[PDB]
């Protein structure tokens, strides 16, 4: 209804004032002497954590405007964590830095649209200057080493990951489950994974990772949109029986049907999750089939008079376990006949022998890959259920950092990777003085992460920063042992992909806000 | 016609001679003409420019001689690829002028009590 | 002590805001159908006047800043009245015009220093374009005509002035006094006039004209500075006797002495006025002598052991009447021996026969002129004391307008002279677009006077202005009879010198204010 | 009584906040297109000036703390004007620069005591790098040229100065007075000048230059301190007679006597000024004598039973004119016998023939110099008293700039001299990163003057600055004609002594404030 509108300068301090609450609350966790943040929880005992991700999830200010500000950097900052499995706190302290001096420059009368381009340039450069500093990581001798460092130095984890990547390839699919006792198990099973996320949170039941998870569920494969639950009743209540959770894969689920389900998931009356079929066009229709074959059962496409009513229980698909993320569905162990699936791949290969194109060929040998590669499943083992649930956590995290190094390599941690990249671009300039400031603002900002880690350790930020800017390469400052040297050698590193992400993202929102002139929101 | 708001500013400079039945109506004219510069002057302003310089310059030339605000370089707008369907410029103007007129001629407003 | 400082834009609107009060209050008295302004006066009945000069004298705002603004245009606008005996209200409405659009242009982002030069150019031009439009006025047939028009058409006055100018020359000295009854009297008396004003207001006793005036006073001629009254006591209290007012002419009067006198003039304990001797250097010393000879009595110069104590009453000078203005002292009728004075001019002429220079010659034959020319003294006569004091007023004014036409000619009145000059410079341009605006602003402003006169008459300013801008020459609009035609022929004119002044002056202050960035004043 | 005390950061912003008002009000004058500042004056019409010196004299804020800040940079910034006769506004805009970034760096956590040393180094260097850029100026062909440029190009003035310096030497004594008409006069008279200022302002009567001035005064030479007026009465009231002002030269004047006199000077009861005898020790006693001989009359030293009572009028000294500055007394034209003075120099030279030392010799041949050199007296002449008082002003200013070039040479004006010196020290570094910032801050600051001149002209500061930093030597930017080139050749220069001064002084106060932790002042 009635709205409140603020303009230019007035509207900007509000955002900043807001993002400052966010940034200051989250950054005090940074690095090894990071402090605790006490998050009060409705009823019970508070939560003491040093996890910046958790602290940010809770932050939400009262002033409608200040909130937006804080709410804006969160939207993006999380985008970095979803891409490399880490680097949110980082992206945040970064955005605070860019934004602070930037809006400071605006008040100084300079042009916004220029400060922006100057910043994006300073970044565009820092990213290439970062790919160069990036130490490769391809031999399984390295994988096993990165996976290790990314788990408080448990040489077991690193090895486990490696043995897995070895079975399915660096591009393979690796899953982590609970172990059946002491001793770890690993093996590949007929499975698959496509790039589709849950059609709505809530379905989530493992907020620890923010994903869905179903045991020996049913998979509904229907080529069509679904917005009316009235087409589900026959084959949905028949699923309340057997208690076997249900996964619906259709071209898409809308309104009435979707909402109706998002409801029932909290009301326990049947736990089902659904996501969009993969891809689009005729390929989507074909991939839907692949899934069906792989999971046994059939597709229900209107194209052939099939209705969601004339569908019994065997028409339905079934696998031993599924896992949905914000943007990834992965089916583990399919009932599908290990003989029928081998026959489907038969067609797909005799369809490449008729590849009157190049694009058409890749997309096809891309399907056999998914359908024939299978999924590696690591089962963490330990002495006690506690130790085990804990280790399974570490492996799940190491499995993430590993894949981010295998893709773009690794660089010096503790925030030095950025501070180095920054001292290397002091000569960089732009089309006019404003753009130059834009550059200088972004560079100055890249020191934030380090300067904070140092600060959290009761150090002298300046001394330590200048020292690190003096050396070259991955000469950093292990803030854990107050001793300078080579960061990679000391075991302090970050997958290049996360540092690059944190930076690109921070810069994104920073830019947008520096270029905002008007805010509109509801009246309190 | 030329985009970036020049189509209007040109059309305006071409009607400086125009007059009406009395001084008021003349103002009426001069007000509308002055207004037709808004679009351009704002585009320029959003670009941290000097609205007046740029407007006078464009009013100096003739035809679709405009100011590609994207490259700070003057010239022919159609050739540079900066244009707007005549139908939209005509519309925007006729419509704006419609409501502008109505409000200028309003003497009473009735609405609900808060 | 503590001050208040405003800057740029902020400080400018304050000035404008202020000058608007001044201009708007004073301009309604402009033009034939001008309105009244009621000036409340301490105790008694208000004063209803249409005299812009009087209205401005009283205006003085409360806001320290707005005042400065108003106080600034007043300082200059009066400078125009002091030069041509008229054109203050004019200069003011002019400055409002220039200033308004000018500051409007500044807010428009344009450059101030350029708007200025653009304005000063548009004026520099208007002034030459004005000397050309100026109709000469040299034959006593014209003097007698201008003097007439400048007195509601009293062909008597015009004639009187002329008969006078005829006796002493256009450069002569003309004085106006009260008549001794019906019938006018005119004749020249041994007198003189130099360019020195009163050494402080207050001495003034005829605020009607803002000047001093002494009857059969004493003249003290002392070559030296005077700051200590202790040197006056002997020959000052000796002047309290005889009651004969005293005029002190010395190199200068400072502090103690000066203040002490400015005091006594209100406390009635002796009415004396003093002014600086004329010129400087050795010439000042010589001119001091001329005066002494002309007024009988002697000079008291330290150069010869003379002290202001060993000075009796005969050492002092004496004349029948003196008159001091803001910048003019004039001695009327000197006791000096009409035979001794003739002897002084003897020397000065035998000193030209030894003129080893050119400059030296002029300055000397410039002295015989003053000392030998004498002063014309018009004595206005009328039927009753009232009619007479009134007529003496008209003559005093006509005698002013006349001298301003004799110097620079006359031009069309009713504000047309300016509007013409303006339409003639539409082609004029400057070094850049800003300077061009500077020009266009000044030109636009030159229409103010006319557009107001017209407005005061409930007319249509635009119609009437365009019409006048259509014709050429002195084709104007006698707003008194709503009929167009030749202004000079209709009897509506202004001494070119006043129109030039009003413009040059208005432009002066307008320029200064448009180029002000900071104001400093006291805290309320 | 009760005080208010602020600390560290809190107390610093207050100062800055204060100095900003001072700096911003004064700097809008800087460079060709400087703006006006309207200074409201008690009663009368405002004063419109572009003179930074005048604008600063008035500035004085309300907040006790902010004031101190502003009051602090004024104390020093004026020290620069008193040394080279110019460069106050400059020193101010400079101190604002240094201080701004400096306190900015402190908040940034850096050390104050280091920023300081880093700044003093950057300056110590700029000063030597400035002596090198300094173009000599010794041949009277140059003197006559500098004096000229320093007076809107009046080739007359330049010549006049030169003809003078030629008569008394570059180290001579040159005085400027009013002319006795058209044509200039110049000649040397038995006079002298020592380094003693007025014993208190107030005595001042020519605030136009801020100095005292007495015509044909009396000089009282007494070797002793004077704090009791009771010793003056006999020979002080005897000076109220003759009206001849009195100059008292004694070892010193204190309290009762001094105050009592500072009083009477405003109350006109006798205008007397007194200053401390020159030097100290026995030499002071001897120099006192020199003065006495030179001005006729005798010294009254207790050493020989002489009392300030047994002193008639002939015992007193007398000269034709004296002039006291803030730190300089100069006696012009002494009654002293041109034969007796020649006899005193006799002794002083036969006292060098007994110079059993080196120091002792210089100090003696330093006395003959003063006592035998005499004083050059320029009398400016012009057509009218106005033109003349104006010219005398220009000569007085040119005579100042000239002496500052004769001492240390001249450099490019328009603020380029500094900006060049700055670009030449980019390599300069100090003992630690803080000190380096200290350097970089001072350098960045040295661009202020130019960047402002340019800004006042509605230019693009950056473009213009970089361009100037591109060239070398005195390649500058005549902001008056928007054309680059050699500044000295274009006639835009500043005596090296003033630029050096402005910088050294600005840096002084900037340093002090950056190193302030506590402010104590009165409670409002």
């Amino acid at each position: 209804a009635a709205k409140d509108v603020k303009f230019g300068n007035d509207a900007r301090v509000k955002m900043l004032r807001g993002v400052n609450v966010l940034a200051d609350a989250v950054k005090v966790t940074l690095g090894p002497k990071g402090r605790n943040v006490v998050l009060d929880k409705s009823f019970g005992a508070p939560t003491i954590t040093k996890d910046g991700v958790s602290v940010a999830r809770e932050i939400e200010l009262e002033d409608k405007f200040e909130n937006m500000g804080a709410q804006m950097v969160k939207e993006v900052a999380s985008k970095a964590n979803d891409a490399a499995g880490d680097g949110t706190t980082t992206a945040t302290v970064l955005a605070q830095a860019i934004i602070t001096e930037g809006l400071k420059a605006v008040a100084a009368g300079m042009n916004p649209m220029d400060l922006k381009r100057g910043i994006d340039k300073a970044v565009t450069a820092a990213v290439e200057e970062l790919k160069a500093l990036s130490v490769p990581c391809s031999d399984s001798k390295a994988i096993a080493q990165v996976g290790t460092i990314s788990a408080n130095s448990d040489e077991t984890v690193g090895k486990l990951i490696a043995e897995a990547m070895d079975k399915v390839g660096k591009e393979g699919v690796i899953t982590v489950e609970d172990g059946t006792g002491l001793q770890d198990e690993l093996d590949v099973v007929e499975g698959m994974q496509f790039d589709r996320g849950y059609l709505s949170p809530y379905f989530i039941n493992k907020p620890e990772t923010g994903a869905v998870e179903l045991e020996s569920p049913f998979i509904l494969l229907a080529d069509k949109k679904i917005s009316n639950i009235r087409e589900m009743l026959p084959v949905l209540e028949a699923v309340a029986k057997a208690g076997k959770p249900l996964l619906i894969i259709a071209e898409d689920v809308e309104g009435e049907a979707l909402a109706t389900l998002v409801v029932n998931t909290m009301r326990g009356i049947v736990k089902v999750a659904a996501v969009k079929a993969p891809g689009f066009g005729d390929r989507r229709k074909a991939m839907l089939q692949d899934i069906a074959t792989l999971t046994g059962g059939t597709v229900i496409s209107e194209e052939i008079g099939m209705e969601l009513e004339k569908a019994t229980l065997e028409d339905l698909g079934q696998a031993k376990r599924v896992v949905i993320n914000k943007d990834t569905t992965t089916i583990i162990d399919g009932v599908g006949e290990e003989a029928a699936i081998q026959g489907r791949v038969a067609q797909i290969r005799q369809q490449i022998e008729e590849a009157t194109s190049d694009y058409d060929r890749e997309k096809l040998q891309e399907r056999v890959a998914k359908l024939a590669g299978g999924v590696a499943v690591i089962k963490v083992g330990a002495a006690t259920e506690v130790e085990m649930k804990e280790k399974k956590a570490r492996v799940e995290d190491a499995l993430h950092a590993t894949r981010a190094a295998v893709e773009e390599g690794v660089v010096a941690g503790g925030g030095v990777a950025l501070i180095r990249v920054a001292s290397k671009l002091a000569d960089l300039r732009g089309q006019n003085e404003d753009q130059n400031v834009g550059i200088k603002v972004a560079l100055r900002a890249m020191e934030a992460p380090l300067r904070q880690i140092v600060l959290n350790c009761g150090e002298k930020p300046s001394v330590v920063a200048n020292t690190v800017k003096g050396g070259d390469g991955n000469y950093g400052y292990n803030a854990a042992t107050e001793e300078y040297g080579n960061m990679i050698d000391m075991g302090i590193l970050d997958p290049t992909k996360v540092t690059r992400s944190a930076l690109q993202y921070a810069a994104s929102v920073a830019g947008l806000m520096i270029t905002t002139e008007c805010m509109v929101t509801d009246l309190p």
